[PDB]
């Protein structure tokens, strides 16, 4: 346990340069001259983060394992040195940090898992002074990364794992990490939250969900999350909307945040065309005959 | 158990294009009209060799996570109805292999565990028929993935056993993957059951020894070396300080240079340090026998 590490979880903007403009914001502003990291889930995104930061002004250097041996020397001693504020890394990282002033470590993504999470957060704070980890969650970024860790061994439990971590608005970051494993002072997001919480019925939103997979089932077909997100709020191709299905009035990223709910139940399952996630019904939604079963998910009152 | 599938291991050439047209000298060699895949390490990997592929004529595709679902779909359908002839893949794969008909799996670059490379050549021969499946090993291939999979719990030693999957010669193919997953007739679909050759076993000890000496001057010149530094100091190359005196450079080939020190690697006479994606080779938890003037290092060779 690092105590000297304040845990956070915003929600990922769904525009790429409102994304960076928040990040450019919070480099400038809170994190002026304070060396970080900026997690990302692919050498691409890397690269593209790096390319977008670069041209709001900031000293940034990206770093993942298709780098030279030159190149990486050259992040290493330009950002050893402070001349580099930010290197925007890939998992190709972690064990050479010999950096003890790391203040702030953002994902741009969420990690494969929770034990990646802990060390690559864990990079930050090394000197024992108060350090800062923020992640990004996106409700995307669950199934581009699914399909490459559902080959590995338990590797899709370890993603949704992840998920839970982020879903979570009330039990405390470090709770979430520890007993994945198995003293936070007011140092993460949800033990700072005064605020009170509802546990809303979402049942019929499930069951509407499911309607709208048996149909498509029906029409030969195969719907990915943004085709069901797109179906539920009546948009989309016509045919996969269900009549007497309403979309509801929430925002797009609650409804996300409920549909991934279902997902980690169970309810809906994970089908793959490779590289591609498909939401099928899930083994736990048989229980939904019962005209008395309940789904439940914690809001804020 | 899959029956269906000859596995092979193959050496990787250190010239980048020499190894493409190897590559495409097999693509139209005994596999043209056959659909196949190409696995590598990393997205570059898959969009670099799509290019070399392309570029001398065959039909090629990459595909990584950081593709489109507009390309990914064009993928699935030219390479499903055989427009595509091979799609040059990162891990980004899985279960949407419903193609039956996949006649040959080839890794651009080493997997990272036996259970990838179980998971990733199993997409071929799905109809049951005969498929291949080359891999190829590289010596620097073991230190791309090292610094990705340390933080992966285990993934350092899951690496390092596909690596004594990559430097074995004797024991059988499906015999080696069988024991990592401990379970209990590979009827010569290997490439060690089809060696008609018989192996010497190799003192090796006093190799480890040199290179100790090597990495022991390195410390005292405040120096860490990179696994190329410690192959040029033994080979008598690179920065002159670096080598020490009496050490001779065998009259091995380098990539036999490369296996000694992959097997001093994996057995743990020698040890990796990063400095986050730069691996360093330095003493190892088991150098300390070697105080032991009885205690041999040995490694199969062939006759
Ligand atoms: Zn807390
Ligand atoms: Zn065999």
């Amino acid at each position: 346990n690092r105590p000297n590490l304040y845990y956070e979880v915003r929600q990922k903007p769904s525009n790429t340069e409102d994304f960076i403009e928040d990040i450019v914001k919070l480099i400038n502003g809170r994190y002026k001259g304070q060396s970080g990291i900026i997690y990302c889930f692919s050498q691409k995104d890397s690269e593209q983060v790096t390319v977008s930061l670069q041209n709001l002004g900031i000293h940034a250097g990206a770093y993942h394992a298709n780098l030279e041996p030159e190149d990486k020397t050259t992040v290493h001693r330009k950002w050893s040195a402070n001349e580099i504020q930010v290197v925007v890394a890939t998992v190709a990282f972690g064990m050479g940090i010999d950096k003890p002033d790391v203040r702030f470590v953002i994902h741009h993504s969420m990690s494969k898992s929770m034990e990646n999470y802990y060390q690559e957060s864990g990079r930050a704070g090394r000197d024992d002074m108060k350090a800062d980890c923020i992640l990004y969650y996106g409700f995307g970024d669950i199934f581009r990364i699914s399909s490459m860790v559902v080959m590995e061994n338990v590797g899709q439990q370890k993603l949704y794992e992840m998920v839970s971590y982020c879903q979570n608005i009330s039990k405390c970051r470090r709770v979430l990490m520890a007993q994945h494993f198995d003293a936070c002072n007011k140092m993460c997001d949800n033990c700072c939250k005064d605020s009170a919480f509802e546990r809303k019925n979402i049942t019929e939103y499930c069951r509407d969900l499911i309607k709208i997979l048996k149909q498509a089932e029906e029409l030969n077909e195969k719907l990915t999350p943004l085709k069901l997100i797109d179906s539920w709020m009546g948009k989309g191709a016509a045919k996969l909307r269900v009549a007497g299905v309403v979309a509801p009035t929430l925002p797009r990223e609650d409804l996300e945040k409920i549909i991934a709910h279902f997902l980690i139940q169970q309810y809906l399952k994970e089908d793959y065309s490779a590289a591609i996630s498909y939401l099928k019904i899930g083994p736990k939604a048989n229980l939904l005959n019962n005209e008395a079963h309940a789904i439940t998910m914690q809001v804020t009152k």
